[PDB]
RNA sequence: AAAAAAAAAAAAAAAAAAACUAGAUACUAACACAUUUAAUUUUUUUUUGUUUUUUUUUUUUU
């Protein structure tokens, strides 16, 4: 895990302030990249991992157009951007069920043929 | 500086091991004695990182 790696060496610089992280290029970025999961956890069950470091205001799991099956990856954003540090480098190695997911930061591009999903998301989060 | 004589018993071709097993303690080799710090395989997984885009002949004649 690469990402575990360069936080263990940034932490034993010293550095310990986020704009002068590596995490600062990301600092407009609030979606999360997760991969590596496996194939029964669903959205709800996305939602209740990655609420541990924030309020989680958009998700998508993206699972395929015929059998509508996992393909094993998601993506999330937080309310607050602070909180994809923390999902980062904190929860980067976990072993949920077996695999240890992999978080990164990015940047999400929505498509067209996932609309209606988007408010059948949507309807969810927008409860709380 | 100096100026000999003479009266018939023995002879030898020259203190030590290999082993087992602890033990004395000299030495040898310009031996090696901050580190070497930007090109280059330990880095391994059941493939799975989400937008747009990268073309076609008019008529005819020997």
């Amino acid at each position: 895990n690469k990402i575990q790696q360069i936080n263990d060496k940034e932490l034993q610089s010293g550095i310990l302030s986020p704009h002068q992280s590596w995490h600062n290029e990301y600092k407009d970025n609030a979606y999360i990249y997760i991969g590596n999961l496996n194939r029964e956890l669903t959205e709800g069950d996305i939602l209740t991992v990655f609420s541990e470091y924030g309020v989680p205001v958009d998700v998508i799991l993206s699972r395929d157009e015929n059998t509508g099956e996992s393909q094993g990856f998601a993506y999330l954003k937080y309310e607050d951007q602070r909180s994809t540090i923390l999902a980062v480098d904190n929860l980067n190695g976990f072993k949920i069920g077996g695999r240890a997911l992999k978080i990164d930061h990015t940047f999400y591009r929505p498509k067209r043929s996932l609309q209606k999903y988007y408010e059948a998301v949507k309807e969810e989060l927008d409860r709380d």
